[PDB]
């Protein structure tokens, strides 16, 4: 039970305006056979071109929506739309390319999304709403057989070039003509009624119909996000390694105690309410406060309302003290909070395309993110950079300039010269924090806060 049987039935309803006369009861196999293909008993790790919702959720990152529109099917041209903007003319002899022969467009697909994908993903999983005309065009840009490896290093095969002969993965296909061994998924077989628009445009807002095959293509590619990752959620799914997730992660944690831990002895609320993830641990342990914490999973869909939050009748009075969001997207943050916001609007490879604005946000689980608001932080002010340390000044075991800042707020710098560990710890939260933010995420501050009240901290 882990991949798709090709004995599955396949429910052709969809198929049947492009395709009339299809047969009610399909199979993948005969389906898979119908498109052109042949599969040829073969126990070789490619054992169905379609693949189970589970199979999809785990390669959310490999995604395209995919869809083909008849332009005037043999006779006619073709409008190949993919959920990266681009639109493709094939002819038989936003972006919207005129009409060219299948022998220069294969060489286009396999272009874009080698280059969309070398840094996401191993794979491509075409996300369909399947009327017929996008499966029966694969057999054009699409060869299958046995898994491979690149021709240049230890990836699995994902393309394949007629000129030479041989296999590449999306970092090594330049010139490349076929894609090798694609994965797909038909989302009309989940259950719907009526057509894509109609089910697109309950939850998004964001997409319109221009109709035209890239619309398409991403309102399909957006209906799935919204079916595996908002309404449905699974913190159970790991993800791989790809980026700089892990050094993103410590400077998170890194941050958080020095902000919330400077925002403590500036003010001294004797109250911190943590609102947020139920795993939370005190991200500050020494401090004298009154840290009482209060559970609510990351909102995958809407921005929490913080009147459900607070109200419904705790300490209840969260006006007292302190208020610490750290990633829990309200749609209103109190004046007393410290925050920190994911900016779904932040291109990384990360930070996936999502639904109504959201993002999906995928660093070992995988987070579909609220819209990032401005309106959210009204009461509050951006949080500026500062380093703060009352660690002792005394070197140990990295060469060295004599560092120089206004916003290293130690001992050291109170005396006027810099010692050389604070400045390597300075060095090191600059990078740290600079990573947090290119990654996307956002630091608010109640309007009170000062780094000047620091300084007396040390006398
Ligand atoms: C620990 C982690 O990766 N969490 C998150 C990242 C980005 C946006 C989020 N929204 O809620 N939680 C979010
Ligand atoms: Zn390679
Ligand atoms: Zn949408
Ligand atoms: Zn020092």
């Amino acid at each position: 039970p882990t991949h798709l049987s090709v004995d599955t039935k396949f429910k052709t309803e969809g198929l049947c305006v492009d395709i009339p006369g299809i047969p009610k009861d399909m199979t993948y196999r005969r389906l898979i056979s119908m498109m052109g293909f042949k599969m040829n008993y073969q126990v070789n790790g490619y054992p169905n071109m379609f693949i189970t919702r589970e199979e999809a959720i785990r390669h959310v990152r490999a995604w395209i929506g995919f869809d083909v529109e008849g332009c005037h099917g043999t006779n006619l041209p073709l409008q190949l739309g993919f959920s990266t903007g681009v639109n493709l003319v094939a002819v038989p002899t936003p972006l919207m390319y005129k009409g060219l022969p299948w022998n220069v467009v294969r060489i286009k697909i396999v272009q874009m999304l080698s280059d969309t994908l070398k840094n996401l993903s191993d794979r491509v999983v075409f996300v369909l709403w399947a009327h017929g005309f996008e499966l029966t065009s694969m057999k054009y840009f699409v060869k299958i057989g046995p898994e491979r490896t690149c021709c240049l290093c230890d990836r699995r095969a994902t393309c394949f070039s007629t000129a030479s002969d041989t296999y590449a993965c999306w970092h090594h296909s330049i010139g490349f003509d076929y894609v090798y061994n694609p994965f797909m998924i038909d989302v009309q077989q989940w259950g719907f009624t009526g057509n894509l628009q109609s089910n697109h445009d309950l939850y998004c807002q964001v997409h319109g119909n221009a109709h035209v095959a890239s619309c398409d293509a991403i309102m399909t590619r957006c209906l799935a996000v919204h079916e595996c990752f908002v309404k449905r959620v699974d913190w159970t799914i790991e993800y791989p390694i790809i980026g700089d997730e892990l050094k993103i992660n410590a400077a998170c944690r890194k941050v958080q105690h020095m902000v919330v831990k400077a925002a403590l002895l500036a003010d001294k609320f004797p109250v911190l309410h943590d609102i947020g993830n139920p795993k939370a641990i005190k991200c500050v342990p020494q401090a004298d406060v009154e840290w009482k914490f209060y559970d609510a999973q990351p909102c995958s869909d809407k921005a929490y309302k913080i009147e459900e939050l607070f109200y419904s009748y705790h300490s209840d009075k969260f006006t007292d003290g302190v208020c610490l969001f750290w990633n829990c997207n309200v749609d209103r943050y109190p004046a007393n909070s410290i925050v920190c916001r994911f900016d779904t609007r932040v291109l990384s490879n990360l930070n996936l395309p999502g639904c109504d604005g959201g993002s999906l946000y995928v660093n070992k689980h995988a987070f579909h993110t609220p819209a990032f608001d401005k309106s959210a932080f009204v009461n509050l002010k951006q949080l500026p950079f500062f380093y703060y340390s009352d660690s002792p000044c005394e070197s140990h075991g990295i060469d060295y300039v004599p560092l120089k800042s206004a916003t290293c707020i130690t001992r050291c710098n109170l005396g006027g010269a810099v010692c050389r560990h604070h400045a390597n710890e300075y060095r090191l939260y600059l990078d740290a924090y600079n990573m947090m933010i290119s990654a996307g995420f956002s630091l608010w501050v109640y309007k009170q806060f000062d780094t000047y009240n620091l300084w007396n901290t040390f006398t």
